[PDB]
């Protein structure tokens, strides 16, 4: 087929061609703890995510594939990921430091005082005055701490997973373009304003992917551990920058307190998008929006040991 149809409208099944780059991600909060001439990505026997990402780009052998990168990594660590670059042409690493997203930005105070604003024009008797007063706490904090904290600065590398969570959805509206802005060479094939599919780095390719059909050019994980199906982050595939299912997203990002990547962002900022009214089952979301592939054996960190949990 070449549509979906879901809550009642058609979606076209778009192309996502093998130019499309796989991205993966790898932020790293102690990068001291590998060798000053060691590539700073988690290499071991139950996390073997550098030979895995390699072993895609081998497969993958006519198509970008980006490692995004972030950390205090030494100059040795620059030069040894300057040469895995050199060792697989395909491979571009780059630098969350070189890529600019105060365009999505947003002051923490500024979300604070229009929560607190919207919930005092409600009557006493009808708010949420437990989360009211929750916010205004949060609103003393970045005061008394730093006041020009913002949504981007706030999730760093003290965070845990939000880190890269975060930055990832980032790094997804810019699409293909932040291989352009990070100055990568020999990126220039790439679709202006086009998309990328985000792999966590045990998301193993067994074979090439070809060529993708996604509805409105969009999928994203869904797990089926069992019998139970949900929506999760590690596989994201897009068509385009800023798709408009991650804008809507960004926006609740921008408007709740405490919005979370995984919850908020991707989860309520697809379904919301799609299905704005609710009217069909998360189940039946959940197999419109999933991103399927006989070529990738998903997540296989659950069959061994989680990289941060
Ligand atoms: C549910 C699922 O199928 N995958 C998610 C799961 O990972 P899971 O719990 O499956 O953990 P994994 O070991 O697969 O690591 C997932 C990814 O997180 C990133 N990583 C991990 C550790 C680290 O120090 N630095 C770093 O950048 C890497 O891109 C890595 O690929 O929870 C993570 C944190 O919410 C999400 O990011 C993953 O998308
Ligand atoms: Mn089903
Ligand atoms: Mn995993």
């Amino acid at each position: 087929s070449g549509h979906v149809s879901f809550a009642g409208i058609d979606y076209p099944l778009l192309p996502l061609n093998h130019q499309t780059p796989l991205v993966f991600q790898w932020f790293e909060r102690n990068p001291d703890r590998f060798g000053q001439n060691e590539i700073p990505i988690i290499n071991t026997q139950k996390n073997p995510y550098l030979n895995n990402i390699i072993n895609a780009a081998i497969i993958e052998k006519e198509r970008i594939i980006g490692i995004f990168v972030d950390g205090d990594f030494s100059k040795g660590q620059r030069k040894a990921l300057g040469k895995l670059e050199q060792n697989y042409r395909n491979i571009k690493v780059i630098y969350n430091s070189d890529l600019n997203y105060s365009m999505y930005d947003k002051k923490l105070t500024t979300i604070y005082l229009e929560n607190i604003t919207k919930l005092e024009a409600q009557s006493a008797s009808e708010r949420d005055e437990v989360l009211l007063n929750g916010v205004k706490k949060s609103l003393e904090d970045v005061l008394k701490n730093n006041p020009e904290e913002t949504l981007i600065s706030s999730h760093n590398k003290d965070k845990g997973h939000l880190w890269f969570d975060f930055y990832r959805n980032l790094f997804l509206l810019k699409g293909s373009d932040a291989f352009l802005e990070a100055g990568k060479p020999g990126c220039h094939h790439l679709q202006p304003g086009g998309g990328c599919i985000y792999l966590d780095a045990d998301m193993l390719l067994t074979d090439k992917l070809g060529t993708l059909y996604l509805p409105d050019g969009i999928a994203i994980h869904v797990s089926r551990k069992d019998n139970h199906v949900s929506l999760e982050n590690g596989i994201i595939a897009v068509n385009r920058s800023e798709h408009p299912a991650l804008i809507k997203g960004l926006e609740i990002m921008h408007s709740k307190p405490y919005g979370d990547p995984y919850n908020d962002w991707l989860s309520k900022g697809l379904r919301h998008y799609f299905d704005g009214s609710h009217i069909q089952d998360y189940d039946a979301f959940c197999d419109f929006i999933e991103f399927k592939h006989e070529n990738i054996i998903m997540n296989t960190s659950s069959l061994t040991a989680s990289s941060w949990r």
